[PDB]
């Protein structure tokens, strides 16, 4: 057995880096706690252990996580839900671990809302510019939230009709350039798409199972979106745009067959061109993950530590 | 989401009352703590909340719990393993929990090792005779080991060569008659017998998936056993002795099959003429059982609840 909480939520990052690209991951430990794990290239998976703790919230909290560099150093925002059901923060200032200012805000989610965050244009000599995607209410039909950060936390649009506490994957694929995937009420994945000056329906759809964990990331002038979808005990699949959506495929091993757990969650990194990771929960409890090696194709990669209780 | 700890063991007894059968089911919150939930009659479920704390344990531990009726009122033991892999006790006194006399010994339990206890002869006049049951260690072919309450712990007998971390189940078929069941290295439930001054190896005998949760009860003066043992996300079996065993059969409903997660645990209850509970882990993370009803056959009863975190 893990210290890794069933039904967890979990939240990447990555970034290119000079010695083997840096990843991080975050999660969710019996006690409540978000736990970092840590890899840079291709060296074991470190952290995930009581000593890795960097915030807290309610138990079963969903996450989102964020990065960039700034003249400060690496930026790591997490975004989360405390008991009151108020979204917060943790925040990676370069050198610490601390409380965020979202919290003051007093945003109200739905108990069984997920969350997605992007991030575009914060470097050394630019600021961030960030968005939170979040849901008020549980039920069906419910509507998508944002909130935006640029210099200080406002209230941002609302779209969409939904499945009940809908996955949501977010990511920017240009700058001020958004999509956001969810499962409407009939279960076809959507997107939402900011361009310019308005949110739009976007071409891409796909008829996915009642309850997918969903997660989406991008990368290059192309631009290449990848969206990843997974009900538990069902395989993961991937649409891929490069111009046009192809067919989506499922990404699965011949030799573990449906590797995940019933009723839990993924998550996306990638960077360079291209290096992906989508993790998931498996038996164990374990943080699992597929890769893509870029020119070797798709393989379940090293388990990622998530503790191990005493007396084990 | 529930407090209810995902690969909990489970633990439950019965007796028969005025005003309708009384159950007990103990299992492991998220913190480690050992939880009560109660039933009477047909009644809904009680307790199971951060409230019905009666020990703690390793997390992960395994659980075996027995109970009689003394002058003093109803008598519990619940059987645990520490974050020591020490083999520890919990005792209703009829009035109210205490940790009882047995950790002090300072058995050691392998860490993988599941439990099983039984109990004959308590009375509000007699004595209880408890025997439990564990293995030193997790490795293929290690035997099973005997604790022996007569007015003092001591140790008992060894037996057997199981299947690494067999599930046990232990049932007094009659006074100091007893019957244990476990899975064998080629994967069959098998079954060791005492009946007066030695043990031996009983005719039962039943192919099984590898890893079987194993679970037994008795009654009547046939008398009659039941064995039970399931796979997570499998069906339950059942095998039954009357005078001579029966084919093994599944218990399940069509409309919602293998509700069990993987790599689950079970437990059964008996008391009366006849009523069984044989408590399940499902999606919720719930705990579930099913119930063996007169005149109808068996069903999923009655979800027993196992508290609510905050934030939901
Ligand atoms: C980019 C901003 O950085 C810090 O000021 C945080 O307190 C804000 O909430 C936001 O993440
Ligand atoms: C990058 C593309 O932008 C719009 O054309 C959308 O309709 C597509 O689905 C895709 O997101
Ligand atoms: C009550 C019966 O006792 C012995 O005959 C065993 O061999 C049987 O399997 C059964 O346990
Ligand atoms: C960017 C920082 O990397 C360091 O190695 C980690 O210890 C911090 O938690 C953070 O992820
Ligand atoms: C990129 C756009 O920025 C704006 O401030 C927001 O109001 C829009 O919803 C969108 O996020
Ligand atoms: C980076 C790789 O892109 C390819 O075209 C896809 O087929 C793979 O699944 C993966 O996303
Ligand atoms: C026998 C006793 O029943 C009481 O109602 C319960 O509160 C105790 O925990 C115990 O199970
Ligand atoms: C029968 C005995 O009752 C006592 O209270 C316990 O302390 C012993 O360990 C044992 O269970
Ligand atoms: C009923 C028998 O009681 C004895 O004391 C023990 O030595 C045996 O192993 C068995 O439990
Ligand atoms: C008590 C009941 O006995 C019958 O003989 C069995 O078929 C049922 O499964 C159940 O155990």
């Amino acid at each position: 057995p893990t210290e890794f909480l069933y039904t967890s939520k979990i939240a990447a990052i990555s970034w290119a880096a000079t010695g083997g690209r840096q990843q991080r991951v975050y999660f969710q430990d019996l006690n409540g706690k978000i736990r970092e794990a840590q890899r840079g290239g291709d060296n074991p998976w470190t952290g995930g252990s009581s000593q890795n703790v960097i915030g807290e919230a309610k138990l079963f909290s969903p996450l989102a996580a964020v990065t960039w560099k700034s003249a400060q150093g690496i930026q790591i925002r997490v975004y989360c839900v405390n008991k009151d059901n108020i979204l917060s923060e943790f925040v990676y200032d370069g050198s610490k671990w601390i409380t965020g200012q979202l919290g003051s805000v007093g945003v109200k989610v739905g108990s069984n809302s997920k969350l997605a965050a992007l991030q575009w244009g914060g470097s050394e000599s630019a600021p961030p510019n960030i968005r939170v995607y979040y849901q008020k209410s549980n039920l069906s039909g419910s509507s998508i939230h944002e909130y935006v950060w640029s210099g200080k936390w406002t209230a941002g649009a609302s779209f969409g009709s939904t499945a009940p506490g809908t996955g949501i994957g977010a990511t920017a694929i240009g700058p001020g350039r958004l999509r956001i995937y969810y499962q409407a009420t009939d279960n076809k994945i959507r997107e939402h798409c900011w361009d310019s000056n308005s949110w739009y329906v976007g071409g891409f759809s796909a008829s996915a199972s009642a309850g997918v964990s969903i997660a989406a990331i991008s990368w290059g002038s192309t631009p290449n979106i990848r969206v990843y979808w997974q009900k538990g005990r069902e395989e993961l699949y991937e649409a891929a745009y490069g111009g046009s959506w192809n067919t989506p495929g499922q990404i699965k091993d011949a030799s573990r067959p449906t590797p995940s757990l019933p009723d839990t969650f993924i998550a996306a990194n990638s960077s360079g061109n291209i290096d992906i990771s989508v993790f998931f929960q498996a038996s164990g409890v374990s943080l699992q993950q597929w890769q893509w090696i870029s020119g070797k194709g798709w393989s379940i990669g090293a388990v990622v530590p998530t503790g191990t209780p005493a007396g084990w």
